[PDB]
């Protein structure tokens, strides 16, 4: 069932993450962005039931899409990728209401973890990054 | 299915919250304490599920009983409660593996989500409470 979006600026992560994806039976298609611009230009024109954004991209950070998505608010849950804790991020994404802010570099099993908790409406938050 | 026990200091909260409890489907049993000691005392006699404990009780705080249940490695899933964001509070929960840190003013469906939640090994935290 799920419209996933990925932005992710570099292209192995963003391939590797999005063929994962794509391969799973409960996912129904897999838009791309290499950048937080790319990202709201999909976003401004295609449907999305989640939107998985890493943090430093070029031109939009994923935290600054995220804040975009919340002031037009897109019925889309967001789920904010990072590997570095290097913050103030997260209380940033939580004050924009993150529907999940959690490591990069986690297993398939555990990203689908991720997608369905925020899609019966929970949030999760990587310990690490806390 | 829920055997739940509330501990909250005010008696008026701890009737209208366990009335509440009471009459959803979902929970079975509440047992009620006056403060952190009454509950530590309930909960070495009783079995419980879920152990809904106020920050703020004379005697012993929610966050001692936070810290007496798992020093005893009790099977009990620990939601604290407060209105207040305190310095220190949130961390001091969150080391003792508390499983939600949630306001108090809330709706009885938002409290058993955060019940489910807990039950489910997940956990919940409101964000005007995070830090
Ligand atoms: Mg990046
Ligand atoms: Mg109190």
């Amino acid at each position: 069932h799920m419209k996933v979006l990925v932005a992710e600026d570099q292209s192995m992560l963003r391939d590797a993450m999005c063929q994962l994806l794509t391969l799973q039976p409960d996912v129904e298609s897999v838009l791309q962005a290499k950048n937080g611009q790319e990202a709201i230009q999909l976003l401004e024109k295609e449907s999305v039931d989640i939107a998985i954004l890493d943090v430093e991209m070029p031109v939009k950070t994923g935290l600054e899409v995220l804040e975009w998505i919340r002031s037009e608010k897109l019925e889309t849950k967001v789920v904010v990728v990072t590997t570095f804790k290097r913050a103030g991020y997260f209380e940033r994404a939580v004050k924009a209401g993150v529907d999940a802010y959690v490591l990069k570099e986690r297993s398939i099993a555990d990203l689908m973890q991720t997608l369905h908790t925020v899609l019966e409406g929970r949030k999760e938050y990587s310990p690490e990054l806390m």
